[PDB]
């Protein structure tokens, strides 16, 4: 089934079929490995998920940040985006042995692998202004120049800078493909939380490809997500329960006003949500207390 | 559906729904993006095909060498595979602008990457004991210590070497996964030519995972492949019309042998198909 049936139908593999495993901390979880999400981006159609309240701001000022290769929490955070201030935080760069690091400074996770490959990492203020291999910047031109290209890949998987990250990248790779003047975007995620991060990524890199398509002439196509270890904490349980009885509404669209010369200037400004109609759940919890009663 | 009918029906939906591209050279081909297959290694089973009969003891000579961290196509041609003789060759180098490279020396792909990620290259008879991260060593240490570790990644991907290969690889990332005491793994595979490369591939990663699983005392789970260009070339599409008129039999049986202390150590004569049964 489409659009935003794709994401319930996970969360029901997993709550039925899942296997019952352990995190890093030992806090429980079901598990599946391997399966696959396609959204499609036609007729300017943006998978925000309807079956709950998605922070939109929240996806489009981390996506901004990593496009400009950025990678201080703190920046993120003067915009009132807090979702990286546990990962820059003394305590949990002091766990991953950066006694070294400044606070905020979460060393080259995504946005500087995106910009940056290969470069060497200093601060996350330091000016990184033509240094190591400009992946976003490579995929732009090719799709411009040689659209039927199969090797545009942007990677944030480097294992030579893994033991630098505050964590080790999950949306870990990203293939784009042009077809009939459509471009679409496969990402592999190694690890996905699917009450909490997976919506919030399908949301973000199918933002990406919209902004992408602006960049280059050509129409948004499909978005697909194809995970590792695809898992639901126990905690979340019975809340993605009471989502899946919650009859998806019509996506929003996403309208942009313009595109910039360099996709790094991109601006929230630029383009807005149209239609979002998220559930609140209000009519749900009045059922229940009805329901209850009898 | 049962695995070999996921094969047959990725080839259906191809030439049924696939889109007109060209390749690097311009040769056509029947295109999509991002199907799955899945195939079950439970009771032994490798997915090899039965529909046409696989080059099994390529498959095998090719992993091994990936898995020795090797990349002289000459050791292969040694062994009568010559699957990579033509990338190594002096006019394929030279339209790389690898003028410096000795004919058969591909230069830092896959298993090298492997065994050695990050390492400096020099040649493919250079001596990389201890240089570089044994992505594959890592991985089965992971297994046996904390096996529901979420990053037991292995990827050819280096963006700093690809400009040194004969080839940027195409099955470039794996993942690894237990549940249940049961290996499990995904490749991704950015572009596959389905009628001839994707059915290796399928048999290479399927033996690999059954290797791997002896070498830490686990089962063998699932084999995942994720392509992205999902392609079929215009040459091929008589012959695979044909192939989907077969009736698959059932996939044969892995035997083991033994299993050697250090996986690179593995040979041919240490496991065996069981009643492979291909269509001639």
């Amino acid at each position: 089934m489409e659009g935003e049936h794709q994401y319930l139908n996970l969360v029901r593999e997993i709550l039925e079929r899942g296997v019952k495993k352990d995190d890093r901390t030992g806090t429980g979880t079901l598990s599946i490995f391997g399966p696959q999400m396609r959204f499609s981006l036609r007729d300017d159609t943006i998978p925000v998920l309807t079956t709950k309240k998605i922070f939109w701001r929240g996806v489009v000022e981390e996506l901004l940040w990593f496009i400009r290769g950025n990678t201080d929490a703190k920046e993120l955070a003067k915009k009132k985006i807090h979702i990286w201030n546990a990962n820059g935080s003394r305590e949990f760069l002091d766990s991953r042995g950066l006694y070294d690091r400044a606070e905020g400074d979460l060393g080259p996770v995504y946005g500087f692998q995106w910009r940056h490959f290969g470069a060497e990492y200093d601060t996350c203020s330091s000016d990184y202004t033509g240094k190591g291999i400009d992946q976003l910047a490579n995929i732009l031109k090719t799709l411009r120049e040689n659209p039927d290209d199969r090797r545009m890949i942007m990677t944030a998987w480097n294992p030579m800078d893994l033991h630098l990250m505050a964590l080790p990248p999950c949306h870990m790779t990203a293939q784009f493909y042009v077809a009939n003047g459509e471009l679409s975007c496969q990402l592999y995620q190694r690890s996905g939380d699917v009450g909490l991060g997976v919506p919030f990524n399908i949301a973000s890199y199918s933002l990406l490809t919209h902004l992408m398509a602006s960049m280059v002439g050509l129409k948004p196509g499909e978005f697909i997500l194809t995970l590792g270890d695809a898992h639901i904490y126990n905690t979340h349980i019975e809340v993605l329960k009471k989502q899946l009885c919650r009859v998806p509404r019509p996506f929003p669209k996403l309208r942009i006003l313009m595109a910039p010369e360099k996709i790094e200037d991109f601006t929230i400004d630029m383009f807005y949500l149209e239609g979002y109609q998220p559930h609140s759940g209000n009519l749900q919890m009045k059922m229940a207390v009805l329901e209850h009663h009898h």
